[PDB]
């Protein structure tokens, strides 16, 4: 049964609840994501900016059946060309804009990459990607105001490839966090 979340812990909550079993309702999530209104009080806490680029802040580790984890973008701030490991990812605003580009896989050819589409996920928006239907970039292009992010990959992953524009070639990377629980990273 599917009740709105009141606050950002009553999201997690549900989250649990919903990732209890071994599959994983997509349209479910995201709808319980969206349902959720952004309240920068109950986040502050993982809302830690850097000047160079953004962060990625953990905020619940899903009992191991997922990662939740706020993303920081300062004006400017943007990310790779990105897959997800096969795992679901789900990208929720809660301050500012951002926006998002979608790829295709690359062929075997060193070749300019193919951008399929963009758009720009508002306030409160919760879009949803994986690895079947394309690669992605998010990016703040804003020049006024930085935006934050809440972000959901099931199984959790700490590897990834990004991948370069002009031709394709990918590169292995591994996540880090600016902060845990609040706390930041050594
Ligand atoms: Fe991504």
């Amino acid at each position: 049964e599917l009740l709105k979340p009141r606050t950002l812990a009553d999201l997690i909550r549900i989250l649990h609840e919903l990732f209890a079993g071994d599959e994983v309702n997509v349209e479910e999530v995201q709808a319980v994501l969206e349902a959720y209104e952004s309240n920068p009080a109950e986040w502050a806490l993982y809302a830690k900016f850097d000047q160079y680029r953004y962060t990625r802040n953990l905020v619940d580790q899903g009992n191991g059946k997922f990662n939740l984890m706020i993303l920081c973008w300062g004006e400017g701030h943007g990310s790779s060309i990105h897959d997800h490991t096969d795992s679901h990812c789900f990208l929720k605003l809660l301050q500012g804009n951002l926006k998002e580009t979608l790829f295709d896989w690359p062929d075997k050819k060193s070749n300019e990459m193919i951008k399929k589409s963009e758009r720009t996920l508002r306030e409160n928006q919760c879009a949803y990607i994986n690895d079947s239907i394309g690669l992605h970039r998010v990016e703040n292009v804003s020049h006024t105001e930085p935006a934050v992010s809440l972000h959901l990959y099931s199984p959790p992953f700490d590897t990834c490839h990004a991948f370069d524009q002009r031709t394709g070639h990918k590169n292995k990377v591994t996540m880090t966090f600016h902060s845990k629980f609040g706390i930041r990273t050594p």
